[PDB]
């Protein structure tokens, strides 16, 4: 039994290694230390300084350098006793300051132990290296074990959710968020892998597994922060029957990065699929698709990157092709999908020229005809739709000859439409196959980014940040009930903060940012400036969460849960409307392609509501998501990047701390720190501290009484503790002191 077998890879890779003795005595030390900032400037870098003396009011301690310093006892970041180094739950720390938190995490990570609980959260730090803790053999160990029985692990929360589901007959949720490359996708995949195993009977299960490889081909790409970035968020419903077996599944996708199709930063790549196709297509397909090397395509040849290190596009294509096969995509459907991809490539190879007059024209219809071919549309018709769309100028419908820029920008729009619609299609197709109308229970897995604060923040960042404000509030309300419940299950004694930021964004009356945005979107002639001015007119010095910049005329800031975020307004009106000329819609609507036809003919795909804005849709989709979550028992996994360099064994305190500040971990602890953070089961206390008092035996039948004894013996300030129905509750620092007592 691996749990017992100290020689198992379970013990090796998942636990702090244990020696022969448990004896309190081993960890004895007269030394007292604190966490300090060697440089007041950088306050996330800390060093440990041994307290050399103490006043009634302060502490005086020797630095790393050997230089003495002094601090107020009340600002003091006392270091927990060494015994606490490496505990599996930060809730178990006695001194809970930020530096204490970081160190526990660090201690763990230094042993390659990536998972740590912080109360209700499962903290997962990207190791940036392989750890063999996801084998079937590993899965098997977590079956039916309590959180407290096994080591922290993604499999563990997963197992806990499944048992709760079975036991409470309640739907569940796992919220996996964090920064790009923090490891959300990986963790998500492990959750499904595990549920598939633990609850499977397979064919279905297979299809379920296979959807992912498909989605990843189309929704993932190589970026500067990760080589296989998922550029879309998702909510995955794993469905089960009353008996506990997987009966189906559903996927909801969000915020796919369409911009990527037409433009990629230096070093990055376009979506994997493009590459897979160019490399994995039969030389007999190429020709049929007029394919060539990426260097041959504008949408591929601009980042200088066309291949991933230790990645075979050819091989991945096979992988993807197979998956499609398994889920249920006809050989034919598969063509057109490839065709669309192809055609997209072609579209971007159209060179707009404009000398004649001012309007663009096409001297070389090669690329054009190429695309029209694979699309099954009429080049003449498409040619005109791109450069000469009829626009309703009042009562009349007149064709405007577009210049080169506008012309290019239209083609671009056409490609993003095609891409986003195809994606929707894929997802809907997959769901047709996997989804259950008649389902008994479900476990939904939300895998999306946490708060986004980049150099430059745009409309999509406001969106994701809005979602985050809502999930953070959901967590907070969740923690508040659960805490009350606990105090209550024992017999202890005793509306929010995110609302305002939430209101500022999505408020209807007075209108918040998005409503103002929608208002401006109705006027064809509105501009970024009219937009931004309207926003400042409504909120500058008038809404405490908003800030109009001292000099920039194109940005505005929002005080988010994670801090202030500065947004820029460029193209917001265009983003909100997500326009596509109707002539283009016309052109594609008659496609000779059976798939392409759906992308333009099917309203559930070709349009939003078309009537509602992108903002309005975002809002609604989020309300739906939240309502769903609301009906579930949730579980939270915070994924953390250890540094910005994709390096293992490099845990940077500033990078780390900042994530924990933003993701709710540190706040949860601060809040916890205030009450009775340490909650021990009587026997457990006694079992370690019986030697602290006289006459107390390790194994006492009246554990509560015996606890009272030791406490008493040591004359502990009863304000510091609370006797509960099954556990002794301790205020911060109390247990540290106890631990620090003499045998
Ligand atoms: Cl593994």
């Amino acid at each position: 039994n691996p749990i017992h077998d100290r020689t198992s890879d379970y013990h090796k890779y998942l636990k702090v290694k244990q020696g022969d003795s448990d004896l309190f005595k081993l960890t004895v030390s007269d030394k007292r230390y604190i966490w300090y900032n060697p440089d007041p400037k950088e306050r996330d870098s800390y060093e440990c300084g041994e307290i050399v003396s103490e006043t009634s009011d302060s502490f005086t301690f020797k630095t790393v350098d050997g230089q003495d310093r002094q601090v107020k006892k009340d600002d003091a970041n006392q270091r927990n006793p060494i015994k606490f180094d490496g505990v599996e739950d930060m809730s178990e720390l006695s001194y809970l300051n930020e530096p204490a938190v970081f160190h526990n995490l660090r201690v763990r990570y230094n042993q390659d132990l990536i998972y740590t609980y912080s109360g209700l959260f499962l903290v997962a730090v990207n190791p940036f290296k392989r750890i063999p803790i996801y084998t079937q053999e590993m899965v098997d160990i977590f079956k039916g074990r309590r959180r407290n029985e096994v080591a922290p692990h993604i499999f563990a929360i997963s197992d806990v959710a499944y048992r709760s589901m079975l036991d409470d007959r309640q739907n569940q949720s796992l919220l996996i968020t964090g920064e790009s490359g923090a490891g959300k996708t990986e963790n998500t995949k492990k959750v499904i892998q595990y549920l598939a195993s633990v609850a499977g009977r397979g064919v279905l299960e297979q299809q379920i597994l296979q959807a992912n490889p498909i989605l990843e081909a189309f929704g993932n790409a190589k970026t500067t922060r990760n080589n296989n970035s998922s550029r879309f968020g998702k909510f995955i419903e794993i469905q089960f029957n009353n008996a506990g077996f997987i009966s189906g599944a559903s996927i909801q996708s969000y915020l796919l990065e369409k911009s990527r199709v037409v433009f990629q930063s230096e070093t990055e790549r376009n979506y994997h699929i493009f590459y897979q196709l160019l490399a994995g297509a039969t030389a007999e397909e190429k020709k049929a698709l007029h394919l060539a090397g990426p260097e041959s395509f504008n949408y591929l040849n601009q980042s200088g990157c066309v291949d991933i290190k230790g990645v075979s596009d050819s091989e991945e294509f096979k992988i993807t092709r197979q998956a499609m096969d398994i889920v249920g995509f006809s050989q034919e459907e598969q063509m057109s999908i490839f065709k669309i991809i192809a055609g997209i490539l072609h579209l971007g190879n159209i060179k707009f020229e404009k000398g004649a007059g001012e309007g663009a024209v096409l001297k070389d219809k090669t690329a054009l005809n190429a695309a029209s071919t694979v699309f099954g549309v009429n080049p003449s018709v498409l040619e005109k739709a791109l450069m000469e769309p009829r626009i309703l100028a009042g009562r009349d419908l007149v064709a405007q000859h577009l210049n080169v820029e506008k012309s290019s920008s239209s083609r671009d729009a056409l490609v993003k439409a095609l891409y986003g619609r195809l994606f929707l299609w894929l997802v809907k197709k997959i769901n047709n196959v996997l989804c259950q109308e008649r389902k008994a229970y479900f476990i939904g897995v939300l895998d999306i980014s946490g708060f986004e604060i980049f150099k430059v923040n745009s409309f999509e960042q406001l969106c994701i940040n809005y979602t985050n404000e809502k999930l953070q509030q959901f967590f907070n309300h969740h923690m508040f009930k659960v805490e009350q419940e606990e105090y209550l299950k024992e017999k202890i004694n005793w509306g929010l903060d995110s609302q305002a930021t939430i209101d500022l964004i999505d408020g209807r009356q007075p209108p918040g940012i998005l409503a103002l945005l929608d208002e401006q979107s109705v006027f064809p002639n509105a501009t970024d400036n009219t937009l931004i001015t309207k926003l400042h007119s409504h909120f500058s010095k008038k809404n405490a969460k908003y800030e109009e910049p001292r000099f920039s005329k194109t940005e505005f800031g929002v005080t988010h849960y994670a801090g202030q975020v500065m947004y820029e307004i460029q193209d917001w009106l265009e983003k909100n409307k997500d326009p596509l000329q109707q002539d283009l819609e016309l052109c594609f609507k008659d496609s000779s392609d059976n798939v392409v036809t759906k992308l333009f003919n099917d309203p559930n795909i070709a349009s939003r509501a078309n009537f509602i804005t992108v903002a309005a849709q975002y809002k609604e989709q989020l309300a739906s998501l939240m309502a769903t979550l609301e009906t579930t028992n949730p579980h939270f996994v915070r994924c953390i990047i250890p540094n910005n360099k994709q390096l293992p064994a490099k845990l940077e305190d500033k990078v780390v701390l900042d994530q924990l500040r933003c993701n709710g971990v540190l706040e949860g602890i601060r809040i916890t720190r205030k009450g009775f953070p340490n909650r021990i089961i009587y026997a457990d206390f006694v079992k370690r501290y019986y030697l602290l008092a006289p006459n107390v035996p390790r194994d006492a039948e009246d554990s509560q009484k015996a606890t009272d004894a030791v406490l008493k013996h040591l004359n502990i300030d009863p304000e510091q503790y609370r006797f509960g129905i099954t556990k002794i509750f301790f205020r911060a620092g109390q247990l540290a002191r106890i631990e620090e007592a003499r045998e």
